[PDB]
């Protein structure tokens, strides 16, 4: 019952300052210009000890499948080759990425009725926030 509350459907219905962050991660022009469009859809779900999280938009399909705390490969919408930890810090699904001795932290939370997403390169954070579909 750990994530119940983060399972469901979720659409995105704001974002702010997601071109700085992907331009920290070292995104290129042409992929920040369409991925910056997408209003994905995120479908979470749990089965035992397996989280599952997909995205689907009209820029990428991803999905990721992992235990909490339990390192995993990862290939991200923007095509880096990552190795991906994810746990739960009170009440916070915390998900450090690591690939060419760079390092990003992407904090998903609820807060009221959203999802809120917040990416972190460096100095440099976005916030995306999402609603049930
Ligand atoms: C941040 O990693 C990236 C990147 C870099 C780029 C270009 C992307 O383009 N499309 C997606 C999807 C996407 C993502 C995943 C987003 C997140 C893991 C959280 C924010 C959200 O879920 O909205």
């Amino acid at each position: 019952h750990m994530c119940d509350a983060f399972v469901g459907t979720w659409k995105l219905v704001s974002s702010e300052n997601f071109d700085d962050y992907m331009k920290e991660v070292g995104v290129g022009f042409a992929t920040r210009k369409v991925a910056g469009m997408a209003k994905p859809n995120m479908i979470i779900s749990v089965n035992g000890d397996v989280i599952t999280i997909k995205s689907e938009s009209t820029f990428k399909n991803t999905e990721i499948s992992f235990i909490l705390g339990q390192e995993f490969d990862e290939v991200t919408a923007d095509d880096r080759k990552v190795k991906s930890t994810i746990t739960l810090d009170g009440g916070v699904l915390v998900h450090v990425q690591k690939w060419d001795g760079k390092s990003t932290t992407i904090k998903r939370k609820r807060e009221d009725d959203k999802l809120v997403v917040e990416c972190v390169m460096k100095g440099v954070t976005s916030t995306r926030v999402y609603e049930r579909a």
